[PDB]
């Protein structure tokens, strides 16, 4: 019957045998244990050794394997991805399904994983009720046997599945055979941009429930006007034999306090001319003053759910964690406890770079406090129920959670040609429907969603229908479609930009302070996914947060994405890499494309993440004068853990400092008066920095955590002072081929024939390994590349249009290179110009001046031509012979920062190991710039001036020329790229323009001064 | 103190070049000891008779932008046409430019002159590359003033028809301007991307003889 139904390849079938959905049981036979969620006997795991054989083709399977062990199985460890352990490759595609288009059907070659399992069955199980297996999570598709007899078949990859094993079994060993199917009819909605791998990935478990069992239970809480009542309602639905005697008690405790508590027999209200539930009860508590849940404090009640006889036998237990809250979306806003959200989001994939899919607590933890501790109080389930755990850690640890549908159609042309078709809705309905009855009691759970880029079909209207009719506590939202459609209670885009309009034909995404007064628009606005954060990205970010600040209706969104899907593969050695798209022989694929993260897949942060942090910041500030007013940004909680602390520094050397309690109201204000500000007589700019540390430690970070800062800049005062009078002059030594200038050990020379400073020298020790020439290009960053499907390529693309203008194969051609001696320096006077067939893109004319002190001054003016694509950089470039360990800088830092992506990083003075000054992204490009920096310092050099630089190891060209970060090679010394003027990264998305107007290099004509010195 | 700061000189110093003189200057604008500009240029005279004049400004960041960033001087020249490269032909400033076209611009001296029956600041022209006054020709990117009228008599005379012409022409040249704003007029209404801000500011002029 198996191999002749094709279940498979058949959307009419998702599910043979298997049991209704329901929230997370453990059936406890004491109540105590139930109340403190301690393990329960009765929920036993099925997690370890399996064993495991791969083939082909369901087809190819032996009839043997259901009763016997296959002696060619392997013995593997069960949760996990068959892909991780190399029996096949896993895939990276993204919008392109990994298999023919062709529905219902996959292909005849259909990887296939046999699992099997031999386990003890205690007697006491059989004797009484009911002995269920639950699989957490099987991708894609699985039919079960049980010591050689079929029990059942399931689909989604994402929702448990569930089957009566209580006829199959027998007291002592029994055997389980699971067929796992890589390809199904529910892989057509399973088109997420992530790897595409398969098996038994998340946990397995037996459950015994007695035969008069809860079957159901549904948790709500409504509230009065000012949330000073509530009332707790409980339905409660059993199954087994009704009978008068039977109770159910509904029993809620704040910690080891029972607040309150309700005892009923079975029978609900009438409903209907037929009569009411005989088989549920509802229990109606009453809370005065109830501790309210939200992300801030997220205060947790426990609800038990006691089956029992009226005289006092208890049957079963069941409990769960219980969050006081309400959301409702009221006047257009999206309220929490009556209170505007402002959500500071990301999406999170269930990703490891060792274990594929499979979820652990650990990772999970870590990724939750990682994510507050950088001020996120909001994560996006993309694009699938996740793990149970991860609801019961969003619940404790307190985030708001976006559970969305295992529902992705993103390949089908157009994208909503299947959840338009009503032969399609069974399929559909089952990957809403099951995760909302499984989740429905997470108070972390705070908005429901459809799915994922799935277009809009009438599917989705009626599946928008059903969860507003079944649970009315949580909004609705979906993208698809144009984001603003029928299907959505939240206008929530993708992508869409502050001020600049998308206006693509359908699906339009207008700037997000436009969407919201669109005629008859009244809903608020968060974005499902934005600051798309691939490499070096997150330019822009700061905008998203002006504009959410001053909107009321733009109540966030969450950026795309989390982590990055990077995979571990070994090299010949034995040695660890990072491997994306392609990596494993998959093809089509899309390289890169997989690695969005704020952080790398072992949960390092990019430099990104800072911005991130500091942009999500719950406290503002205004500085007038000497007084510092404080905004807090909390809804509900007082600053009960933040102590404010200042410091001004004059170019980096500290003045004065101190500390100030801080007692800031939710929404409320404070005035901080700063004391007698000291004039300092020395010349320079004074800086004030001011930062919110928590002394004490929480659950989610540790004592002393900096949660918010800013800089302003105070008084200035400019050098008038004449620099003293070198009694030395620099001598000229003019030959055919070269000037040379001394003075003392230090020489310097320019080629005559180049134009460029070609060494320096101090004492008889070369000082360059390449001469310091004109750089007006940059190794692409991914958000310049604009890539999100590889076979695509955009012409409008910054490296399509630098590339086709000639900017990376443009030589300098020499204009003048003329020597003067002056009373007091030798002065250097150079032109070149930049030409690609005939051309001129680029002129740079230049001064070096070196005075009797030893210093060079470097005046650059560049033109560039108005009708070429405006470039990524304007400075210069060498290859320094010094290898020194550290960097020393005054300016912006101390992490990586561009133009668009600044306002994390605070001017003072930064000291860091070299190999900090260089940003190890997965796929290499332009990185660790440092922006708005007055004095650098590396070895014997100095620089002065205002400019931008990075300083490495790894050339441009070296870093444009890898596709690896673990095939870059150190080079000899150090290379220096100094800017005067540097191009945005933009990231608004990655796959078109998205660098603004005013952080383009579109001015023409650019000045920009440097000196440099020895010390 | 803006508009009684006194230049104080840092450094005065001339050089021969092989084909010019290099001239080098630095200036400092003090307030009650505050210094609020610093002006460093270099004159270069070449053989072809041109002063190649460059100009850097430090602004005090604790200071209010100032409205503008530019020379000025009274020439004894008077002179019937004025002749531009540049935005144009009407008045423009950097908030109120959009209406003026870039072309070749030729005008009677009076109509570089707006006659606003409150006198300030006016005619302005920006956006050009090379202004033509009697024998005088300026190249750069800049924008530009000319009248009879110095920014002194303006400030200090209440109606238009009190002004009286000066001695040859006031020429106001500069490489920076601030916006003339305007949503309001009884509060600041510059937008921030018109203030002049920066700190730091480089523009360069070439004078010569048409
Ligand atoms: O539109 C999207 O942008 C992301 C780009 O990485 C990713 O593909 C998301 O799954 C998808 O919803
Ligand atoms: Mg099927
Ligand atoms: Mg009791
Ligand atoms: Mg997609
Ligand atoms: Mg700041
Ligand atoms: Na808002
Ligand atoms: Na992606
Ligand atoms: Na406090
Ligand atoms: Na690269
Ligand atoms: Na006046």
């Amino acid at each position: 019957v198996v191999l002749q139904r094709r279940d498979w390849e058949n959307p009419g079938v998702t599910q043979l045998n298997r049991l209704a959905a329901h929230p997370p049981f453990a059936s406890w036979r004491n109540s105590e244990e139930a109340r403190t969620d301690r393990p329960s006997q009765q929920l036993r795991s099925l997690n370890g050794e399996w064993r495991f054989a791969w083939f082909p083709a369901p087809e190819a399977v032996p009839e043997s394997w259901l009763e016997c062990d296959l002696p060619e199985a392997d013995t593997v460890v069960v949760p996990s991805n068959w892909q991780m352990h190399g029996y096949d490759a896993p895939i990276y595609t993204n919008v392109t399904y990994p298999i023919t288009v062709n529905p219902p059907f996959v292909p005849t070659e259909n990887p296939t994983g046999c699992y099997s399992l031999t386990f003890n069955v205690d007697e006491s199980w059989l004797q009484e009720g009911q002995t269920r297996i639950i699989f957490d999570g099987v991708n894609s598709a699985f039919h079960l046997w049980c010591n050689g007899r079929w029990v059942g078949y399931g689909q989604d990859s994402r929702l448990p599945s569930e089957f009566d094993l209580s006829a199959f079994l027998r007291a002592g060993e029994n055997r389980l055979a699971v067929m796992v199917l890589r390809w199904s009819d529910g892989s057509y909605l399973e088109d997420q941009d992530m790897w595409r791998m398969s098996g038994i990935f998340r946990d397995v478990s037996l459950l015994h429930k007695p035969t008069t069992q809860i079957s159901d239970f549904h948790v709500a809480t409504r509230f009065n006007d000012d949330f000073s009542r509530a009332v707790l309602e409980a339905e409660v639905q059993m199954c087994g034999e009704l009978r008068d005697y039977l109770r159910v008690t509904v029993s809620l405790w704040q910690g080891e306090t029972q607040v309150a508590s309700g005892t009923a027999p079975f029978g609900g209200e009438i409903i209907d001319e037929r009569g009411g539930y005989a088989d549920r009860v509802t229990l109606r508590l009453n809370v005065e003053n109830p501790k309210l849940w939200s992300a801030e404090i997220p205060n947790l009640y426990r609800a038990v759910v006691e089956l029992h006889t009226a005289d006092g036998t208890l049957i079963e237990a069941e409990a769960c964690d219980v969050g006081f809250r309400e959301v409702r979306i009221e006047n257009g806003l999206l309220l929490l406890n009556g209170k505007p959200l402002l959500i500071r989001g990301v999406n999170r994939h269930e990703h490891h770079p060792l274990h594929g899919q499979v979820m652990d607590e650990q990772t999970m933890v870590q990724d939750i406090l990682l994510m507050k501790q950088n001020n996120f109080n909001a994560v996006r389930c993309s694009h699938y129920p996740n793990h149970p755990l991860w609801y019961t850690l969003c619940d404790r640890y307190g985030l708001y959670v976006v559970d969305e549908a295992n529902i992705e159609t993103h390949g089908m042309v157009p994208m909503n040609r299947l959840t338009d078709d009503p032969r399609w809705l069974p399929a559909m309905s089952e990957r809403v429907t099951r995760m909302v009855q499984r989740d429905r009691n997470h108070p972390s759970v705070i908005i429901w969603s459809l799915g994922n880029e799935s277009g809009h079909g009438a599917n989705h209207d009626a599946l928008y229908r059903w969860i507003k009719s079944v649970d009315p506590s949580r909004p609705v939202q979906y993208e698809g479609g144009g984001a603003d459609t029928t299907a959505t209670d939240i206008i929530c885009p993708m992508y869409a930009r502050v001020d600049e309009d998308q206006p693509f034909p359908a699906v339009p995404k207008w700037s997000i302070k436009k969407w919201l007064s669109l005629p008859g628009e009244t809903r608020p606005l968060i974005l499902c996914e934005y600051a798309h954060a691939m490499g070096n990205s997150l330019g822009g970010f700061a905008k998203y947060w002006q504009a959410f600040r001053q909107y009321p209706r733009l109540q966030g969104g969450f950026v795309w994405d989390w982590v990055d899907q990077s995979l571990i593969k070994y090299d010949e050695n034995g040695n660890p890499w990072s491997a994306y798209g392609g990596d494993f022989g998959d093809t089509p694929n899309d390289r890169q494309f997989c690695m969005n993260g704020l952080v790398f897949a072992d949960r390092t942060p990019h430099p990104a993440l800072t911005e991130a942090k500091h942009q999500q910041q719950f406290f503002q500030f205004r500085l007038s004068g000497q007084t510092i007013e404080v905004t807090s940004e909390y809804l509900f909680r007082h600053s009960d853990n933040e102590l404010l602390h200042w410091m001004v520094a004059l170019d980096g050397k500290p003045l004065a400092s101190g500390e100030v309690p801080l007692d800031v109201a939710p929404q409320g204000k404070q005035l901080i008066e700063l004391p007698e500000l000291p004039q300092p007589e020395s010349a320079g700019q004074l800086w004030l920095t001011v930062r919110v540390v928590q002394p004490n430690a929480t659950a989610w970070s540790e004592a002393g955590h900096i949660s918010a800062w800013q800089q302003w800049r105070l008084a200035e005062n400019l050098s008038v002072t004449l620099p003293a009078a070198s009694h030395a002059i620099p001598h000229l030594t003019t030959s055919e081929m070269d000037f040379c200038i001394e003075l003392g050990n230090k020489r310097w020379q320019f080629n005559r024939q180049s134009g460029f400073l070609s060494q320096m020298w101090i004492g008889d020790k070369k000082q360059l390994l390449t001469p310091l020439r004109d750089q007006f290009t940059r190794a692409p960053l991914d958000n310049d590349i604009g890539v999100a499907e590889a076979t695509r390529i955009d012409p409008n693309a910054w490296v399509e249009r630098w590339k086709a203008a000639g900017h990376y194969q443009a030589e300098a051609a020499l204009l003048q290179c003329t020597a003067d001696t002056l009373a007091d320096a030798v002065l250097i006077t150079t032109a070149h110009a930049w030409q690609h067939q005939g051309k001129t893109l680029f002129i740079s004319r230049k001064t070096y001046r070196i005075d009797g002190s030893g210093q060079m001054a470097i005046t650059v003016d560049v033109e560039v031509a108005s009708d070429t694509p405006h470039p990524a950089r304007i400075g210069l470039n060498c290859q320094l012979a010094q290898v020194a360990e550290r960097v020393n800088w005054l300016g912006l830092g101390p992490q990586e920062n561009y133009p668009d992506r600044l306002t994390a990083a605070c001017f003072d003075r930064w000291d860091l190991p070299l190999s900090d000054m260089y940003t190890p992204y997965v796929f290499p490009s332009e990185n660790g710039l440092r922006c708005g920096t007055r004095e650098l310092n590396y070895g014997p050099h100095q620089w002065r001036g205002d400019f931008q630089f990075n300083i490495s190891r790894y050339s441009q060209q070296q870093l444009m020329e890898t596709s690896h970060r673990h095939l870059l090679h150190a080079e000899e010394g150090t290379w220096l790229n100094i800017d005067g003027f540097h191009m945005g990264i933009g990231g608004d998305d990655s796959w078109s323009p998205s660098v603004s107007a005013e952080f383009q290099l579109s001015a023409g004509r650019y000045h920009y001064q440097l000196v440099w010195c020895q010390k």
